[PDB]
């Protein structure tokens, strides 16, 4: 079923990266000290789509695994996915087509941690670099998309992930999508994030 | 309801569909002046060439010194309502237009989403898209047809008279010609996020037609 659960994984912060703003800084020690969070869209608290199923502080940073479960949001996404050229082109060679997963990959390619832990936002592109969002139906498959993770890192994550809270609508998502078009260097940042975490379009649903 | 009424009033869109001064790399985009004049029942106005997404009609078309210029009119109640609700949830629109211009959520959202124009095919119709394949095809939105044409420096008073004579003239297009929904526009919006060099092309188009100067609702 298309409207079945969707897992999203990726880094909320890369220690090896120097944030441009003194606000984005997120040291390891301060993170390992703090280390279920709601998962939303673009930080709008009226757009909760699921929850964070796991968080693990690793070598290169803070890795996060989330699960999109809102029936209202998955249905809106399903409908929109049927009317999208990007999605009709499908994924790369081996990967089987998954409209909902592909629409989510194209739309919210970034991950953003809110704590200006309050919650993780799915967004057009994260403000911190290396925050690529990877979507999939199977949590194991998702975590295996990141080379930086070790079997030990994955075991810590597996133990964790192992009414409808979305109070928004298609109109809200649409207005948000137009904003996405004016975020400068969006794609370059995404490509940079992709390169940094070693994820490739030739082995995932990443559109960037 | 009264303000929401004004927001869903008709919106005019104007711009070049082709520029005689621009040589396209792809032969399929060739549209020389002579062919345009010979070729030149209102044509429908749709979103990215989708027949289920007709939002209005072309009010006028005219070949001028610099290219093929057209004036369209967005009339679809259902389409305008979708745009209205979405525009209320846009940070882009919330920032607003440049100073003297009155804020206009619907016009600004359209300016942001469908910044380009695209001719279809002798003339089948005109489509609103995020960015056109032909350079110089920037879309300019406004509530007044006259104001819209006054946005283009290349147009002379004589050019505007000819255009005016056309749009001042009920079409076999406009109940509601829109046969899609917010989901369809959402599906289309994600596609727009991966068009290469979207903004650069838009800015190139903006400078080409001189709209850069003339204050307008253009977001690029």
């Amino acid at each position: 079923q298309a409207v079945a659960p969707v897992y999203v994984g990726g880094f909320l912060a890369r220690y090896d990266q120097s944030p441009d703003e003194a606000e984005l800084l997120l040291p390891r020690d301060v993170v390992e000290h703090w280390l279920a969070l709601p998962l939303n869209i673009n930080h709008d608290d009226t757009a909760v789509v699921g929850h964070v199923a796991a968080m693990q502080s690793v070598r290169d940073g803070l890795f996060c695994l989330g699960c999109v479960t809102s029936p209202r949001f998955l249905e809106i996404v399903r409908r929109a996915s049927e009317k999208s050229e990007l999605v009709s082109r499908g994924p790369v060679s081996p990967l089987q087509p998954d409209k909902v997963v592909e629409f989510l990959s194209g739309s919210y390619a970034g991950l953003s941690l809110a704590s200006r832990f309050k919650h993780v936002a799915l967004c057009s592109v994260g403000r911190r670099r290396g925050t690529l969002a990877v979507y999939g139906r199977d949590p194991e498959w998702v975590t295996q998309r990141f080379p930086d993770l070790t079997a030990a890192d994955r075991d810590g994550l597996r133990a964790q992930w192992q009414g409808d809270p979305f109070r928004s609508d298609s109109y809200g998502l649409l207005g948000n999508s137009v904003d996405a078009l004016y975020i400068r260097e969006r794609l370059p940042k995404l490509r940079y994030d992709k390169q940094l975490v070693g994820v490739t379009e030739r082995e995932s649903y990443v559109k960037a």
